[PDB]
């Protein structure tokens, strides 16, 4: 294969994931939540930016081990394919990411094993 | 600071457009990535999907990209990556945005 | 400011070493990435890059408490390429001072 | 094809690039500077070092438009190695961002 974009986003699971099991193996997906934060000189603290919105596929081993593992919340990071897609939702023409992972795990810069 | 950089290869898609903010020169334009992969039973590359950005550039990058693309270019494109639902400007609401830091020709094709 | 992000998923390739500084915690430790490709009808494995992997503050303290050699692991960070000439004869290695770290769900 | 690690590296040509004749084609290898920069005006941090490698097309193009000094963009797969940082270049430009 040639030309994929990979992704690496460090965020949290924003929805609860849901566990298909199809007739091309198991499936999972979930919202990933990925807020940019900038230092502030007039708050001497780390304040929000944008927030990045993504769905997150994951499949075979992954998407069985995500299944047990990931809950709304938790801190990951995640590795995989970046898809930009255009779809219908709400009679609009919309604009939106998805990630086909192809690492998960939860983060240990912002929580314990 | 959690921004999501990408690096995307991939072709210049409409003639880009020049405007000079208060703010100073900007410059936009759609980049289309198509992912390729290798076909057995045929010979070649088939084209899988592809991702169109709008990509924004400012300052000096923005004045040299205004003289420089054109539709069909080459081109590699390195920036932080702007998943949008508020966007002001335009038709559309929704974007998949690349703030480029660096835009190059790419020498390759 | 040109830093040069890098994700590398690979294995925990050396006990991570632990420090308590008076700046605040710092851990390091070995990581493997191994490539691979298909096809023997099944991976084969290719060139392995290692690099040193670099944490501190609350990522250091949870690696260093629960990493080991052999685990599986997501990193995320800057890559740093360190080079030190010394008599004309040049010692190159690769560095990442991590961002982020997690057990990767895939491969266990 | 797995686990391959790419990087997009934006930095200065460092030497003049030259030839090489390898059994898989012509080549082309060049050092590439990547300076990191902070904010006090800009203060340079630390270079990192690469060899950037091409083949194909990319390799005859890269020996007649790059020279040292250029600021250019290279997008490849990483190569940790006698011992080196090795980029095999997928892609590389001048970078419109930027003076040499």
């Amino acid at each position: 294969s040639m030309n994929e974009i990979m992704i690496c986003a460090v965020g949290n699971v924003a929805t609860t994931p849901v566990f298909r099991d199809l007739a091309n193996g198991p499936s999972v997906r979930f919202r990933l939540a990925v807020t940019a934060r900038y230092w502030d000189r007039e708050k001497n603290a780390w304040t929000d930016g944008h927030t990045n919105f993504f769905t997150v596929w994951a499949n075979r081993q992954l998407a069985t081990n995500a299944s047990g593992s990931l809950a709304v919340g938790d801190p990951v990071v995640v590795q995989g394919r970046l898809k930009v897609r255009t779809d219908v939702r709400e009679g609009q023409s919309r604009t939106s990411a998805d990630i086909d992972a192809v690492a998960i795990g939860h983060d240990l810069a912002r929580g314990t094993a």
